[PDB]
């Protein structure tokens, strides 16, 4: 896999993001994570973390897994990175989602964030509080 440049536009909330890719305006949903909604417990927190990674952000990269790049809404599957931090990795290891279902054969990352997300539940952050 390999990395790409993009521009934030805007921060939807915990699991999407709007993003100028290659041009053109883009909705990005984060890849293997499932964040509260925005409104679920957690999910302002969820959200505000996201934006802050984001929007303080120096360089922000997308990265596409092996599988299906968009959902049946459009909006395409990655992993964001945010100065050279995962910012899907972050939430997980922060306790502000779980590790989702594969999807469509996007697993590339799967384990990494598994274990991040024991991490979390061993120490009881957030949604594992």
């Amino acid at each position: 896999l390999h990395k790409e440049p993009a521009t934030l536009i805007k921060a939807i909330d915990g699991d999407t993001v709007k993003l100028m890719y290659k041009g053109q305006p883009m909705t990005f949903r984060l890849l293997l994570v499932d964040t509260p909604e925005t409104v679920e417990k957690y999910g302002p927190e969820a959200s505000a973390f996201t934006k802050k990674m984001e929007e303080n952000a120096k360089k922000i990269e997308v990265e596409f897994d092996k599988g299906q790049r968009t959902d049946k809404y459009g909006r395409g599957l990655a992993y964001i990175y945010a100065d050279g931090k995962m910012v899907n990795e972050a939430l997980v290891r922060q306790g502000l989602a779980k590790v989702a279902y594969v999807y469509k054969g996007n697993n590339t990352h799967e384990q990494l964030l598994r274990k991040a997300e024991a991490q979390a539940k061993k120490e009881k952050l957030n949604i594992w509080s």
